[PDB]
């Protein structure tokens, strides 16, 4: 059973005008199969519009292709992202007041390198409200994280979501 094929896609902005679906697909054949390649062009003239998608066989594929960033393609260091709100916080909720910064670390730190944990505190009475923020060095994180349907954290089944 294949995964959905909007999560096995990547947009690819900031290409050169003289990437091709072919010169394209030779590049990013490197991290996977690619089932799609297409550099988007002008109905007109077939000049292109900066910008392409691939598709992967496997979500894998794509997560090998995001790790191997940056990518350099025809000359040009091109900007993947996956199938665009691009941030680097998440809002974590529902960890009410026995969740710590560890328990957050150990969990999303295989989506990504941590910057920044921010367990949020009552003003008046400094008591854990439940939520925190974390903060990655790159999107691509925060793009993994709020695609999944469930986030397991200290037993607390949690609301993740996009932050700022
Ligand atoms: C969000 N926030 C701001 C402050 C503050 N310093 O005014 C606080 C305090 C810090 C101690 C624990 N929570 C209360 N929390």
């Amino acid at each position: 059973p294949k995964e959905p094929e909007q999560l096995r896609k990547l947009f690819i902005g900031g290409l050169s005008f003289e990437t091709t679906d072919e010169s394209l697909r030779s590049h990013f054949e490197q991290w996977g199969t690619l089932t799609d390649c297409v550099v988007m062009r002008d109905p007109n003239t077939k000049r292109s519009r900066g910008f392409g998608f691939v598709t992967y066989a496997t979500v894998e594929e794509v997560d090998a292709a995001m790790n191997a960033r940056p990518h350099k393609v025809d000359g040009r260091v091109v900007e993947p992202k996956r199938a665009h709100l691009t941030v680097k916080k998440i809002f974590v909720g529902g960890i009410k007041e026995d969740t710590e910064e560890h328990h957050l670390r150990d969990y999303f730190e295989q989506y990504g390198k941590i910057e920044v944990i921010e367990i949020m505190t009552d003003r008046g009475s400094g008591k854990k409200r439940g939520f925190a923020f974390v903060t990655f060095d790159d999107h691509d994180s925060v793009d993994k994280i709020v695609i999944q349907k469930y986030h397991t954290v200290n037993g607390h089944n949690c609301e993740v979501r996009k932050a700022l």
